[PDB]
């Protein structure tokens, strides 16, 4: 059974995901959404010390939360579900659909790296969509693997000395780790843009280790005749080895692909409208 003290806000009702629940707060009588998380506690205090300070439209807010035998998370409810279920089984979106989608992803993402904050476990299933329509916008979730960005900064301005070789061989390196998350939308944009992931094993010899090193994705030139030069021109250049050379959230958003005033309307009305909820009368 659920703490008395989360039974007293809210009224736990069915399963959404595993895992997540459904529950109604009782104040308002309005749909939230329940994380339960057993004991661990090292993600949970940070996820919660993120989402806390975190502050989007593209990303899911925290509502409340609940530290007892197990962990209670209570966040917005994202009505549509995952992006996984609309990609799962070859499945595939119009690429007008991607371009919305990804544009918030990239804000998103763009949003946490101004932020000193990097996601580095992006996948289709934690994107949320708001609704059912296809016209939606989508949140970022579980914030469980995030890292926040000093050790080499500190060891650099002293006794290099003592300091051993792979540590300034390091430095080149160093401070480009959120490039993963671009890797990872990469990653996303293929599968939405396509049906298909572009590293799995299916139908092929070669690793799958070696495929993401090589950077040599299964590319099938008849599903992707469909899709726009622009669009792929994008994939690729996401889905670059070298991190230094990858793109980052913004020469993404600053890409061709996205130059597209009609799906950034859309964005802006789909947001005011999420807005009109909370829309405060202000000063004129
Ligand atoms: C179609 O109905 C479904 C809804 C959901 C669902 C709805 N709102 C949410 N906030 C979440 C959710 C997903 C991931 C996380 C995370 N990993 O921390 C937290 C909340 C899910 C899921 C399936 C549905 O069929």
């Amino acid at each position: 059974v659920y703490p008395k003290a989360l039974r007293d806000e809210y009224i736990m009702s069915k399963t959404l995901g595993s895992e997540v629940k459904l529950a109604f707060e009782r104040k308002t009588c309005k749909k939230v959404a329940i994380k339960i998380i057993s004991k661990p506690a090292l993600n949970v205090e940070t996820e919660i010390e993120i989402l806390k300070k975190l502050n989007h439209p593209c990303i899911i807010k925290i509502k409340n939360f609940f530290d007892a035998e197990d962990y209670y998370i209570v966040l917005e409810l994202m009505e549509g579900g995952e992006l996984f279920d609309k990609v799962v089984g070859n499945k595939r979106l119009k690429e007008a659909t991607c371009k919305l989608y990804f544009y918030q992803m990239l804000l998103a993402v763009q949003y946490l790296h101004e932020n000193g904050i990097i996601h580095r476990d992006l996948k289709p299933e934690n994107v949320l969509l708001s609704s059912q329509e296809e016209d939606c916008l989508i949140k970022i979730t579980d914030f469980g693997h995030s890292k926040i960005l000093t050790s080499l900064m500190r060891t650099l301005c002293g006794t290099p000395t003592y300091l051993a070789p792979e540590v300034l061989v390091s430095v080149g390196t160093a401070g480009y780790n959120r490039a993963v998350d671009c890797w990872s939308l990469g990653v996303i944009l293929f599968i939405c843009l396509s049906g298909y992931p572009p590293f799995s094993e299916h139908r092929t010899q070669v690793s799958l280790k070696d495929q993401i090193t090589s950077g040599k994705y299964n590319f099938i030139p008849e599903v992707w005749a469909e899709v726009s030069e622009k669009a792929l021109d994008l994939v690729k250049k996401l889905l670059v080895v070298d991190p230094k050379a990858r793109f980052t959230t913004e020469e993404a958003l600053r890409h061709p692909w996205l130059q597209d005033e009609d799906m950034k309307r859309k964005f802006q009305d789909l947001l005011s409208e999420e807005n009109e909820s909370t829309a405060l009368p202000q000063v004129l």
